[PDB]
């Protein structure tokens, strides 16, 4: 195959020598095609073949976030792009498997959704508490979005007005959104470095369902940490949200009395993210997903 021979040559050009029979393709990918391959010392790698120009400006923020994680974090792994060029990005595969993969819509689960091991919530609590306390201020140059607690609140307020302008928002839903925005007690008084896209496809687990790593850091930023709890609530209901909040609080993560209620209101604002995604991607189902999510 030509594809295979191409993978081999781009790797070879970056001093990566692979077993040809181990090369698997993960279908593009507007930005890049993911390729998995084992080098000749037997080490599993992940390759990102770029499909757009300006790889460096487009990956700058994700790389800065990864540099912070690889410099500070010990409880979990993250991609370490030891090959980082316009022609190729490559990192040694993280240990474990995704807790679940998105259907190519629904999850194909690796854990028992009806009997979630408590170690998943315990280890994820430790992982996010460490992540969210990484000292991103100590970096000389950070191009991530950085919110104070009040900036994180206005950001949501503005993002909500913009979605209402392009799609409209159901009256009951909009009133809920506004009530949340206008409740001082609910909002966190501390922000932190977040992953931004925490879900089962990005949480690497070992055999015991300990979360051992996190992939795909494109949504990283310094803002409300609550975004990283939403998956537990969507996938596992109130029990899994509480279990995660409990472990995060007891290992030292920033906790506030209305944390659960705040995260649940952030969940009701998920149509904002779906609307925003439908806007910068043009994929037809997400417009219908957006419109139906907005109750319009
Ligand atoms: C429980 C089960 C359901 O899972 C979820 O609710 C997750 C916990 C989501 O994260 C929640 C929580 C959230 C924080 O993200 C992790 C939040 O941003 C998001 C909108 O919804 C997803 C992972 C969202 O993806 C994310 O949508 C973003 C718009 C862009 C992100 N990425 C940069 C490409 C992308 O991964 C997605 C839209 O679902 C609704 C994915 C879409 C394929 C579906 O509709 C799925 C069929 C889902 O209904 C689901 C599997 O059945
Ligand atoms: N097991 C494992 N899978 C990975 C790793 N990196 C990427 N993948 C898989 O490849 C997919 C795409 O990688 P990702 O970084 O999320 O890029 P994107 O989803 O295409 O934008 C993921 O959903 C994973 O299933 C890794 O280190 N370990
Ligand atoms: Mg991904
Ligand atoms: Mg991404």
């Amino acid at each position: 195959s030509k594809d295979i021979k191409q993978v081999i040559e781009i790797a070879k050009k970056h001093n990566l020598f692979l077993k040809e029979e181990t090369i698997q393709f993960n279908e593009s990918g507007l930005d890049f095609q993911a390729v998995f391959a084992q080098d000749n010392n037997g080490i599993d790698w992940v390759l990102r073949l770029p499909r757009r120009e300006d790889v460096m400006p487009r990956t700058k923020v994700e790389k800065q976030a990864l540099d912070l994680v690889n410099k500070y974090a010990i409880s979990f792994q993250a991609p370490n792009w030891i090959i980082y060029t316009e022609e190729l990005i490559a990192y040694k595969k993280l240990d474990g498997v995704p807790a679940g993969t998105i259907d190519h819509g629904n999850y194909i689960w690796e854990i028992d959704i009806n009997n979630v091991p408590e170690l998943f919530h315990k280890s994820l609590g430790r992982v996010l508490a460490e992540l969210h306390s990484i000292p991103s201020n100590k970096a000389a140059a950070l191009d991530l979005v950085v919110h104070t607690p009040e900036e994180a609140r206005m950001s949501m307020k503005q993002r909500m007005d913009a979605v209402r302008a392009k799609f409209g928002v159901g009256e009951n839903l909009w009133n809920r959104w506004q009530a949340w925005l206008n409740d001082d007690d609910m909002w966190p008084k501390k922000t932190g470095l977040i992953h931004g896209d925490v879900h089962a496809g990005h949480t690497m687990i070992d055999k015991d369902a300990n979360v051992t790593g996190l992939i795909d850091w494109t949504e990283a930023k310094v803002t409300d940490v609550s975004h990283d709890f939403i998956f537990n609530y969507r996938a596992f209901g109130e029990e899994g949200l509480e279990a995660l909040i409990l472990a995060y609080k007891e290992i030292g993560g920033y906790y506030w009395p209305k944390m659960k209620e705040h995260i649940i209101e952030l969940n009701a604002a998920y149509p904002v993210s779906i609307a925003e995604f439908a806007l910068v991607s043009g994929i037809e189902e997400y417009e219908q997903m957006a419109k139906e999510a907005l109750e319009v």
